[PDB]
């Protein structure tokens, strides 16, 4: 609600130097749309070390690709000068960026129509290339020649599928014939882009509309293991976690985590999709399972399976909520037995902890030492 006002007074301060400065990217498209944006780029004549001497705070991560992250009023404004890239099939070497200096020739490259729009200070808006117009039909359209823009970024080819969920727009037949053509090119991208995109597929509307042009626009024959797709997303309802979209993806495969690790899951998401698919083939949930797995885990797993109980419920009503509760510890056991520590007191602990979580077994020293030296 303040960044297009921020924008806006970049634009002014980078005006009165004497540079060129506009309002660039998904910006122009989400205001045209009646959208508040979610960031603004600025996009400029400037070049990086002129932009850090018009502004007390900014941040150089980008600089080489021309993008200096401009602090202001609260917000980052990103500025970028008038620049191309270029990737290389090997996704090693960092893009090749050629700044320009004329704001047409950066437009001019840019993946699609809407998105290849610039907005003036006065809320004139620049658009050579019919942005509006598809804008308005709800079209995504590659820029200019739709086989050049692939070329120079194939991920762009997955952008226009998540794009059209994102928009509820359809993707302009020349530009979708194109991505069937260069799909193969996918394989040159780097997975941790390929997973941010799915990522967002998996979370947005029209998700169903997305994975049908996932699979026509022949990119589930050469993304990473990309057949899984192929699933049935009928009964797929997002929970607004993406991890959910890969569970329920191995679910209605009854496929394991190992088939999706080409995505390069964190150990924390790998650790909720493997614990939630063991639940569902859990064939019952008892005590034990609502202490040891977490309430995510629960609620994921009953997600995918259709199941609606009151799980946080179930869970906060357990005589204990987790190990450190537990009124026993090892030296516990070593004392009362005389044995030397070893792998068996886990064994023991265990044994204890259960007792505890079904409520049979008060958790209470004393009565737990009665019990251990009863039943060693
Ligand atoms: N692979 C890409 C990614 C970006 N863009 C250009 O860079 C702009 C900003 O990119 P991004 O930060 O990814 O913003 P959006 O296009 O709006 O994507 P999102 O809606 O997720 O923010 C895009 O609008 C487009 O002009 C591009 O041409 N090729």
């Amino acid at each position: 609600d303040d960044k297009m006002n921020t924008a806006i007074k970049v634009i002014h301060t980078l005006k009165a130097a004497g540079f060129e400065a506009y309002i660039v990217g998904g910006a122009v498209r989400d205001l045209l749309l009646g959208k508040t944006p979610h960031d603004v780029d600025v996009a400029s004549s400037a070049l990086p070390q002129q932009v850090k001497v018009l502004f007390d705070r900014t941040v150089d991560t980008g600089i080489d690709h021309g993008t200096v992250l401009v602090l202001l009023d609260g917000e980052g404004i990103e500025v970028t000068t008038f620049r191309t890239e270029s990737s290389y099939s090997d996704n090693r070497r960092p893009d090749s960026v050629e700044f320009v200096l004329s704001l047409e020739e950066d437009l001019r490259r840019r993946d699609f129509t809407i998105n290849a729009m610039a907005m003036t200070e006065d809320l004139k808006i620049i658009d050579p290339f019919g942005g509006k117009e598809d804008l308005k039909n709800k079209v995504i359209r590659a820029v200019g020649d739709p086989d050049e823009r692939f070329e120079e970024d194939a991920l762009r080819m997955l952008r226009a599928i998540r794009f059209s969920g994102q928009l509820d727009f359809i993707i302009d037949m020349k530009t979708l014939l194109s991505i069937r053509r260069h799909a193969r090119l996918i394989r040159f991208i780097a997975v941790e882009r390929l997973k941010s995109e799915i990522d967002k597929i998996f979370v947005n509307p029209s998700m169903q509309k997305s994975m049908a042009y996932l699979k026509d626009s022949v990119l589930t024959r050469f993304l990473p293991v990309g057949g899984l797709f192929e699933v049935d997303w009928i009964t797929y309802h997002t929970d607004g976690n993406p991890t959910y979209g890969w569970l329920y993806l191995l679910h209605q495969q009854k496929r394991q985590f190992t088939d999706i690790k080409d995505y390069r899951f964190s150990n924390e998401e790998k650790r909720l999709i493997e614990k939630s698919l063991e639940l569902t083939a859990l064939n019952t949930w008892d005590q034990w399972t609502f202490y040891k797995y977490t309430l995510k885990q629960l609620e994921m797993a009953s997600r995918v399976t259709g199941k609606k109980k009151d799980l946080a419920a179930i869970k906060r009503q357990l005589p204990i909520q987790s190990r450190s509760e537990l009124a026993v510890d090892g030296w516990d056991l070593i004392e009362w037995s005389g044995a030397k520590s070893g792998p068996w007191l886990k064994v023991w602990i265990e044994k204890i902890e259960r007792l505890i979580v079904y409520g049979i077994l008060k958790n209470d020293k004393e009565l737990i030492k009665d019990w251990f030296e009863d039943e060693y």
